[PDB]
């Protein structure tokens, strides 16, 4: 039964001349569509607006080439192929009965604008804190008019496009925040200097949009009232409250953030330094002078918190990206009182590392249909079940294995899920033990709380943890029809890297001061003074291994051969991961790594340290002057983070055999998770969906292909025009 | 006309069942378009079939979903959209009697597949020392079967789609070259070991590949005889000469480059450390052992060079490709002995910068139109001419208002250029006087040789140099019809930034001990001994000046508040650019910006000082805990890279006055190049060559759409396929 004191979540909300069916709002986030994409943008949302979030919208939308995003994908509603293509969502959103919005943007000299060349205008030259080569036009007065017109231009072409909500998108410090912020604001006519110059530019803007779909659309703002930078950008209790104030009447609803777009990680709080509700004590404060609707995300996933945000009227609705990425039916879940069926986005913000890349589509860790509804099609909670009795083993219960057995028991299976561990996860177990990774538990905890479910509703179905490691006997003689093999992958052991891609000599953690992070993990094997984590990964592992130690006091260089924590400058975790790594004085040599251990004694190197100049020295012979900045220093304990391998022991073992599957009965053995390959947690998780969709096909080991979303030559994305050459003579 | 040494150049050759028309042949690159942008991938390639180049080639071109390139653009040949969309420019190269050939591609773990997030394959499993977290799992000998055969079926769909060249890529460290490679093979088996085992895998493909299209299509080799990294890797003179021969009989022709992948620079070389033919000792050792055609790039522009590479029998045939992008005619141009309109490519690998960021298109610095001419139908050698008497006056003779003049001239119009230096070319001026830049000096050579050439034949079209700046009166009074300031942009004087968009306290380069980066070039203003050089920028400034300055031996640290050097990353410069900075003892002081400049000392901080911890402080506080990493640093003399402004006075003068522009016989004055933003070179020179084409539309100050290639809702990439969403169930 739906808790009744959550009723207040299903209940309308007025914006402007448009009804918003209840309090859960999907707000603007990109996907990797954007108007590109027409399938995959119109599927992943209306499964959403099935999954009854009342409103949903775009990504960030560009009125105008001069706001082009590429090499980042954005929306884009420029011509009359664009409003074909962000149609087909809408109609997708209304055939449910939720809303669409779409988010109206123009970034200046955030836009690099790499597609098309063109230049862009700001209200001072500048040049862009995060396209670092990238620099705005200042605008004239009559620049202000024809880009202010873009929006309206933009607007009118959004109502044809069908969308019954739109935004003068001012988060992120886009054109209207930088006008506004005077950080960005150096005009002193009177756009610039006084709070009513600085916000008469979206003022403004945000009346011409009024006066042009006014009527027929609820005109939103997304507003970033406090940039958490202090003093020199906006305070949310100098400009931000203000501001709110000399809108209010223009607007339908504020749609809340704090941030900039360098470090939006403030905004998209990892879970690694932010809670849920983080935003809160920023966010509440529009209320206090506001009279309009407010929404403001903070990774709310908890029906019990949403609930306090609008009992304490601190929002009226519910603002949410990233958690309805992870479950696109948790509104009907928490409607249905069904608490224990959802799926708590993690705030891994791998999400935001496709996206922030440039290019490819995003992905999710906990929700691996994401992405996969169009192409795949893929629904997040229907499944295609079996006509047959077919049974499956499945080895190992990590990600992989684990989503595995979910979707094979959803699909109607008889599964024997089995594991040496004692609990589901995988090594997600330690994972989730490094300082802050604390609620990336929740992946094993949602699948352990659903294999639970499902076997109750499987009878054969079986969970078997605490068990002897399987061996290719007991496998062959298991009695599965099929198998599926998920055993995992374990850090290095012998200082094989990425660079050399062979053993550091003298690198073996069987030796009493040189550690895996399995062993620093596990925390039996005893870790000396000095420490030095030997990083080859570019992912968390090291910066994280590093905190750990450090906190409990060890002395700490991290030696690294690549770009440390370079993965997480894309997740956004990597502004506060240095800050701390410097808190607590952890010491980083780069561009640096290693040619042979000794006890107490490694031999390091500068990566840069060949000649600059490459001549044919005939063979056998480096083509460089040779590298001579070799050095030697000490440590108590090192701790390699070098790479990791695949533990496919067992599987080596069954296919060495593979001649005797058939007179066992077995069908197929197929190789999933980490086991294949080392690979991301979402992908680990991945490869469980897709061999469990798919153990139906020839060869499910192998993805059958998926809908492409690519222009068909002879195919005008403009209606009707010449799709062929054309020069102009 | 032809000086005939070069006939030599003109003479037909046999590939096996195909034959070249001359030896002009644009070996596989990228453009930014591959499967995806079919309009864009025609054209570009079929002006250079038009320009006489023999064969045209594809970038690299993916068999298989299982090597994806994403976030990079690679070509596709995986289903039947594909062959479709490949057809386009197999067809357009046909129409002007050249071949079109299509690069094969796998790349193992090369390929991150951040589409379509499958896993690839390798000899051994590694984690690629480029995309390094991307692993592959190890094949069975299955699995060797399976990937040859996806090798064959996509040359089969090479040949439906009209190719006549078909490659086995094994160039840049890829899957075949990866099982050659001992660094990537470690497997014990028939495959592995001896070099007969090694060459199985690429020899085996090369096989089937012929046995598959043998009979209708050129089967080629790309080929990476050394890898220019010693013994372990491969070498010309060890397996080199000696897998050619055990090729030999298979190849129709050789396509030989040096490199491995994460450096490829050492292929695609910089001119900033490689002159044209670098390529050629590694080159010319293959013949040594070939009985069939050799080719091997090396920059070639000079068709001197060019016959000197063949009468000495280095070299069959003439591999281009950044000169061919650089002059898609550069050989009718030779054909037609007409020497000087030949546009040089200086090597700058602005074309690679876009592709290696991932999504963008291609443009690149001395050829405009590139990327252009399908969508915006820019032809590299052909005008629309003007239907009227109107005149130009250009302000500012560099980059951007010299491509102006030129195109407008080769539109007929009357255009007077005038600028107060001596020579044509504004600020290339100086950065080709930059240590190593010397062939950027080409992107001015060029034009100042045709305007030259075009005012002999409009007679009342004038060049002046030498002037007095231009006042707003002058140009007023001017007569022209319309006129275009290009007056540039200068680097910043008082410490302006883009991390705080305003100036340093104390950074002023009237002062004798601070210096800005023309005063540096200069070679007046006297610098001390220690210098530290105070970065903002993320391109070649800093770097090119600390070379130069220690290089003249004063004493050199890098402050740098940004990435150093980033781009060059991009560019492929940045090992070479480090190494150097390496030996010339250049120190780096990155994550380092400045808060206070006093003479002889500077204050610079950590810019992860700040704490991890961001609570809400209320107003007027910063929401960490404070920067405590301030520290004091000495300098002899301080050289400001810190950021770029618009020069843009005389523009903000004319506009002021616009009132009088219409009494005065002014249509418009437009801005262009620098002056309106600060921009790479390449763009800068784009901005001319746009307001020019487009000089007679509304407001040329702002370009006309261009064709977009994205996909229209409802058409469907495959034949006869679904475009609606389909879920599975
Ligand atoms: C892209 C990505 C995937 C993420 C997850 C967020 C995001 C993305 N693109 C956005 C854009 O187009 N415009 C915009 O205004 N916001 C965009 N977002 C951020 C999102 O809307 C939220 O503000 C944050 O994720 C924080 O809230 P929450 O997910 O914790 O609920
Ligand atoms: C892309 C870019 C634009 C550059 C010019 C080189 C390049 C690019 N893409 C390639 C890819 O598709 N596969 C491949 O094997 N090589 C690729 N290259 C290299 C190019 O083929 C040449 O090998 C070098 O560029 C040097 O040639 P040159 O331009 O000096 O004649
Ligand atoms: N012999 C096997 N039998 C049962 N479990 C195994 C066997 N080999 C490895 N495992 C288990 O496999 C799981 C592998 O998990 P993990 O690293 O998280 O891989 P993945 O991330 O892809 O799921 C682990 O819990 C480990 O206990
Ligand atoms: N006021 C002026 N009158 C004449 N020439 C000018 C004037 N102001 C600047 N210039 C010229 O403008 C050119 C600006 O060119 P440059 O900085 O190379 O711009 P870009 O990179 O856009 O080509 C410089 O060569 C300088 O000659
Ligand atoms: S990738 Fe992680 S943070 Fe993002 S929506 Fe998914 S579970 Fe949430
Ligand atoms: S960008 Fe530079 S290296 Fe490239 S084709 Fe052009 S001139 Fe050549």
């Amino acid at each position: 039964a739906r808790d009744p004191k959550h009723d207040i979540l299903f209940e309308p909300i007025q914006i402007g001349p448009k009804t918003l069916r209840n309090r859960f709002y999907q707000v603007p986030h990109c996907i990797g569509a954007g108007s590109d994409k027409p399938g995959f943008q119109s599927a992943h949302r209306s499964v959403k607006a099935e999954g009854g979030w009342a409103a949903l919208n775009t990504e960030y939308c560009s009125i105008n080439p001069e706001s082009d995003d590429t090499h980042r994908l954005s929306a884009r509603i420029w011509d009359e192929g664009d409003v074909r293509n962000l149609k087909a969502m809408t109609d997708e959103v209304h055939k449910y009965g939720a809303l669409a919005g779409v988010e109206l943007w123009y970034g200046g000299a955030h836009a690099p604008n790499m597609e098309s060349r063109a230049t862009p205008r700001g209200p001072s030259q500048y040049a862009s804190e995060f396209e670092t080569l990238s620099y705005c036009k200042e605008m004239d007065l009559s620049d202000i008019a024809q880009v202010q017109q873009f929006y309206v231009d933009a607007a009118k072409r959004s109502r044809d496009a069908g969308f019954d909500i739109v935004y003068v998108y001012g988060a992120h410090s886009y054109l209207p925040l930088q006008f506004l912020n005077p950080y960005y604001n150096k005009r002193t006519d009177k756009y610039g200097g006084s709070l009513e110059n600085r916000a008469r530019f979206w003022l403004e803007t945000l009346e011409k949009v009024k006066h042009a779909v006014g009527s027929d659309c609820a005109i939103a703002t997304r507003f970033g009232v406090d940039t958490v930078y202090g003093p020199g950008q906006i305070e949310a209790e100098v400009d931000g409250q203000k501001f709110v104030e000399m809108a209010d009447s223009l607007v339908d609803m504020w749609d809340i953030t704090i941030g900039d777009i360098a470090e939006w990680g403030e905004d998209a709080g990892p879970s690694r330094f932010y809670q849920q509700g983080h935003t809160i004590p920023w966010v509440k404060l529009v209320k206090q002078v506001s009279k309009k609707p407010v929404l403001g995300v903070g990774r709310y996933t908890d029906p019990e918190k949403m609930i306090e945000i609008v009992t304490k009227g601190y929002a009226d609705i519910i603002g949410c990206a990233r958690p309805s990425i992870a479950d696109p039916f948790l509104p009907q879940k928490v409607e249905q009182g069904r608490y224990d069926d959802i799926r708590v986005c993690i705030g891994c913000n791998v999400c935001i590392s496709r996206w922030e890349i440039g290019g490819p589509p995003m992905i999710c860790t906990q929700n691996a249909t994401a992405g996969e509804e169009y192409r795949r099609g893929w629904h997040p909670e229907k499944f295609r079940q079996t006509k047959n009795k077919d049974s499956v083993l499945i080895v190992g219960a990590g990600p992989s294995g684990s989503e595995a057995a979910r979707v094979l028991m959803e699909s109607g299976y008889t599964v024997h899920l089995t594991d040496t561990a004692e609990k589901i996860g995988g090594h997600l177990n330690q994972v989730a033990a490094l300082p802050g990774l604390g609620e990336w538990s929740y992946h094993r905890d949602y699948r352990e709380t659903q294999i639970t479910k499902l076997l109750k509703k499987n009878k054969e179905s079986q969970l078997a943890l605490g068990q002897k490691p399987m061996t290719a006997d007991d496998v062959l003689q298991y009695g599965a029809d099929k198998v599926i093999i998920a055993t995992g992958a374990r850090w290095n052991t012998d200082g094989t890297n990425c660079l050399t891609h062979d053993p550091i000599p003298g690198a073996d953690a069987s030796l009493p001061d040189q550690l895996t992070p399995e062993q620093v993990m596990d925390g039996k094997k005893k870790i000396g003074k000095r420490v030095v984590i030997l990083n080859a990964d570019t992912y968390f592992m090291a910066p994280s291994l590093a905190e750990k130690l450090a906190t409990a006091g060890h002395e700490v260089t991290i030696v690294s051969g690549v770009h440390l924590a370079n993965y997480m400058h894309f997740t956004l975790e990597y502004p506060n991961m240095m800050r701390r790594l410097h808190e607590l004085h952890v010491e980083e040599l780069g561009d640096h790594f290693c040619s042979r251990i000794e006890p107490g004694r490694m031999e390091i190197y500068n990566i840069w340290g060949d000649g600059s100049k490459r001549t044919y020295r005939g063979p056998g012979v480096s083509p460089r002057d040779a590298n001579t900045s070799h050095r030697w220093i000490e440590f108590d304990s090192l701790v390699l983070v070098t790479g990791r391998h695949s533990e496919c022991t067992l599987w080596n073992e069954l296919k060495a055999r593979e001649s005797e599957w058939a007179e066992n009965d077995i069908k197929g053995i197929y190789l999933i998770g980490d086991a294949e390959a080392p690979r991301l947690i979402a992908d680990a998780t991945f490869t469980g969906h897709r061999v469990a969709r798919e153990i139906e096909e020839a060869n499910p080991q192998i993805a059958i292909p998926y809908k492409r979303e690519t222009i068909a030559w002879g195919t005008p994305h403009m209606p009707g025009g010449n799709f062929k050459i054309e020069y102009k003579v």
